């Protein structure tokens, strides 16, 4: 939305170490085949923890899905920063943990990089 999708596409090079942008025709708009995390083609407006092929996802990440949580734009952008404080708030359990181990420093680039998702990764 507000943020720079082009900052944003670089943006997510930091993200490729373990997700893919894969579209339903077996193109492949950004990434390097790393399969750690989900394909995150389609994830706007997705809920959590559904991605038909992906078969890693922890607990507390389906318990939010359950919950209701489809990814927008302020929950994305928490999220990123810090997975498992963010699923530990939002599942209402404290003993809850994402398997994402990797933190988005700068709020800024979480906002780009959402920018570039609306505009790569939208699913019709
Ligand atoms: C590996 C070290 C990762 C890096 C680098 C990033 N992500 Fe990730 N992501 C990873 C895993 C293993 C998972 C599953 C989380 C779990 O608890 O089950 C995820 C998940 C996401 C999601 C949720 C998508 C959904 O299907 O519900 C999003 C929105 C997401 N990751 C975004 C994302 C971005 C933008 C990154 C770069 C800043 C990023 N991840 C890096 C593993 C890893």
């Amino acid at each position: 939305q507000e943020g720079d999708p082009e900052a944003g596409a670089k943006a997510f090079n930091q993200c490729q170490t373990c997700h893919v942008i894969v579209d339903d025709s077996g193109t492949t708009i950004a990434g390097r085949n790393a399969k750690t995390g989900p394909n995150l083609y389609g994830v706007v407006g997705r809920t959590a923890g559904t991605q038909a092929d992906f078969k890693g996802y922890g607990e507390g990440m389906k318990e939010a899905g359950a919950k209701g949580l489809a990814w927008d734009e302020e929950h994305f952008v928490q999220y990123v920063q810090d997975p498992t404080k963010f699923l530990k708030e939002y599942t209402g359990d404290a003993k809850a943990k994402g398997k994402m181990t990797f933190k988005l420093k700068k709020e800024a680039d979480a906002h780009n990089i959402w920018a570039y998702l609306q505009q790569v990764a939208v699913r019709p």
